[PDB]
């Protein structure tokens, strides 16, 4: 398939919302290649919209994925070190994904010199940086 | 089980809250699927915030699960890389369930050149 | 035991205090299992108190345990590896039990330009943004 | 084929922009090597536009690669740290190639000492 | 011995300050457990201050242990990791022993866009 | 060669420009040491400009450069961990080559206490920092 | 020796100044414990002064053996791990020597939404912060 | 040899400005030991000068170095580890030695809750 398909693009939407990634939707029966996908996001905002949606909703779902790739993991040195590459792949992803949501998170506690107030002085321009 | 319901909505969370991940409450018999309980959530504010507050309550059981994990891992190579990827695996969780309360902590003291006062020129 | 115990609550927060994980307190003879202790949590605010005391005394008692475990390891791989683990789940866990005595500490010494003063040059809103 | 041609550029970035690398592109027939390229793009502002786009849509194409070359990593040591070499070399490219998109992403909840307000002193 | 005893505490500090862990200085006969010296430092200001600068004293001297550690390590694999973990152990805690003195060091140079000033715009 | 000659600083320019290093560039037949490049630079402001105008190029290549010798990595420990070296040198080197295009990239998003507005308080100075 | 002892005062900042580490001069013929040379240094403020002069220069010293470690290392595979070590110590070690000279140096482009100027709004408190 | 004198001094610089190391400086013949080079620099604010500069200098050298230790490594288990090790160790040299050049590089691009404005409360 080549042309936009907005039954095959709804699809598309619904399995990528469940989680699974859009190289492996594109090998099931009957869907277009990724090329194809981006091609289709290019030119149909409504599928850019719905798009969108999924990606959110992706996010969900593989953040409750990682705990099962852990947990589940083979007790055999590669099959460990293969796990871990997936969750770190998965954990980096959803930080893109929904920043908001899933990126870093870090309180800065502020002070100054020797834990007193922060100490500025303010000068006037002594170069030409305007 | 599709349809939005109440009280089964009130009932994964109480679950979660427990320390049960979404996973197994899905599993359970009557239970929506995760999409289901995605969809719910997305059109109901009010189940957003009650599952919120399970998700508080879930990371508060995963805090002390940690402990467990990294004390009782098996002396084995295979394992202990396993246990330490459970126990990552659940701390980067943990900030983005709570990032208030599981968030990276720095208290940064900020100085100026030589450690004098911070120096400013502004347009 | 399902009803709130202050006996039981009391002993809970010393056996913390002095740097028992939770889990394992749960495992003593006569214990609430952990979805009832933090069900008392809940609901109990003389509980919560104390339990927020003993996080604070319980933070110390890691504190000096990690040198232990540290000196202590068997030399071998994996026994190193464990011990390694464990060190640094309480590193991490320390910082959360008490932020502002086990948080990362940074002295950031802040310079502008070429080492001169840091440039700073404001202008009126180009973008509705309030 | 040294001399800059529309057309032929347009055709590399639609070649990019469809996922495929410069080397490749370049390894083509008719295609000009690397330097070529980036001479051409250095002494014309409407190609480094063009460009830009298409690495940006090749950012893209290779956000979903990574998750390919993860869950299909051979089980065995060396293919496994392969992959995660393949996969950490993209991770850093992507951020570069489009830098709000997928570069790194942090919420700091900035306070003062003990909690309170950040206390400033000016001169 | 539980009862809070002036001296006793004093002891304790020297005992820190001259190096020694608290844990060694517990397991000493006629002194405190633990708890115990948690228990006083809480409930008295006085000993908390002289605890804390026989902290400072005790940072130093393990600032001089990590060098030990690592040089007189023994060259095999286990025995490496071992060293590296007691000192990766000793680093961390010297940071939140004496903040000042042995947290994290940086320098920021701080510039805007394209290294031009720093661009603000306020409403 | 030790004099300085145009010809030869042209080569070294495109060389350098198309990915290769200085140390690689200099084994080459009938090329001068790096300490003699150096020299060169360190007097002829023709040299250095064009130098400078090659290390933004040379930066380009190797970002190219960096995917394959990751990908086609021999599948041997050894060989894995030397061409991870070999990546590693280079994303470092690049951010120094030309560190608006590839240095590192972050988006902060910044708030206060409570996920409110940041709080500050501004005090007269309390100790002679001027 | 616990008395005070300038002479041997001295030689301790001679040795330190030289790269040496602490606990190993205290290893010389006729040197006094690591004990006795902090309690020296919190009762002299001459041994004080000299002792901060020495550090600065110890780490000068120790800026140039980090290579040495390195490029020596014997080709075994704990060897270099033992080398690595001391290594990461001296480095760690030497940013609190001298924080200015050694400490992370890090250059921050600034930038606000979308790549154009910080954008910030500022109001009234909301609460009592004060 | 322990008096300053220059052109001694001028001589350590060129050396050292042409890539060689001080360790080596100071194993040549007729050369002040390391802490006779020390204590010169500290007397002598204009050693201090000359010897910056070929600091920077020497760092530009060590640079062109890292890509030789890193593409030359021999593929075997601790020769690698051991390259990897003699170019982190000039990685973080650099950054040290011309800090304005070599130091890392970071665009932060600062935003407001929900990416909105950077919203501040003063007093």
């Amino acid at each position: 398939p080549s042309d936009y398909m907005p039954e095959v693009a709804d699809d598309i939407c619904s399995l990528l919302s469940s989680g699974e990634s859009l190289l492996k939707v594109c090998k099931r029966p009957g869907m277009p290649d990724k090329s194809t996908v981006f091609a289709w996001l290019a030119k149909h905002e409504d599928f850019r919209d719905k798009y969108a949606k999924a990606t959110e909703a992706r996010a969900d779902s593989i953040f409750e994925e990682i705990f099962e790739i852990a947990d589940n993991a083979i007790p055999d040195a590669a099959e460990v070190a293969k796990a871990r590459l997936r969750v770190d792949t998965r954990k980096w992803a959803l930080a893109r994904m929904n920043p908001r949501k899933y990126g870093d998170k870090v309180t800065n506690e502020l002070v100054g010199k020797d834990g007193g107030a922060i100490q500025i002085e303010t000068s006037p321009m002594s170069t030409l940086f305007g």
